[PDB]
């Protein structure tokens, strides 16, 4: 009874990153298009604790997705703190508000008509 | 090996709202049906900071979706604070727990067998 | 222009749980497969407040999904506090960081290449 515009998933990729200390993250990058809008979502998960910023090489494809954000960085909520994800010259950085004894999972999206 | 009931997406719409001060939000309203259940999710994003409640006219369709919530309001977590979204006579209000230097993104859902 | 591996939703189920005091939760369990990766997401919603841990019998299927987590428990963010979901002998427990006047909604996922 309420109508919808057409929609599709135009990107859905995942990648595992690991830093020099053996901490590992999985990231998923998703793009949905719906009508005039595009939504890009970053999902992040680690089983590990994190005692400082997480830095690791990212693929060209993930790097492209991450750099597209209108602010060049992704504010992300995890259960025990906040992070910021950004990429520079193919290196992902996740900066954190506080040490995280468990990172858990979170997501960050932007949704635009541009 | 674990079975699922049938499911579908019965609604997926998005809309851009802007207040008198030039702050802009994108909202997405999604309905999933799975077996006996219906899940309605509100996604919200702004690149802007928010220095007080956000108020703006919403479409009839978005207003209908928002008013359906069993509490008549949507509790929503953003990375830096909490909000409540409600609608009255076609005007959306997002009230916030604290000033937000960046709103970022968040979602709020309800899931029911009714 | 950016390629994706194949993906599908391999599980999507929902269930309503109720404790001895009449508090009720809806849980949704979803599995996505994308390329090498599997993502398992638990969605949780209650309209009720919660004044202590929520305990209730869960189906064998939900119990199976919950026990699969690499930590045997799911750290979950709600708007007003944090929880941990686990299952033992078919009884779900949601432990909470603080009393919640409204639980609202939240989700917890893990994403792995195993």
């Amino acid at each position: 009874p309420l109508p919808s515009p057409p929609s599709k998933t135009s990107l859905d990729i995942a990648e595992e990153l690991q830093n020099d200390k053996g901490v590992s993250f999985a990231f998923q990058a998703r793009e949905e298009e719906l009508g005039a809008f595009t939504k890009r979502t970053l999902f992040a998960y680690s089983g590990d604790g994190l005692t400082g910023p997480f830095k690791a090489p990212a693929s060209a494809e993930l790097s492209s997705f991450l750099t597209a954000h209108p602010k060049g960085r992704w504010l992300i909520a995890f259960p025990l703190g906040t992070g910021i994800v950004s990429v520079d010259e193919g290196i992902l950085t996740l900066e954190i508000s506080r040490s995280l004894p468990e990172v858990g999972s979170g997501s960050s999206f932007y949704l635009t008509e541009k």
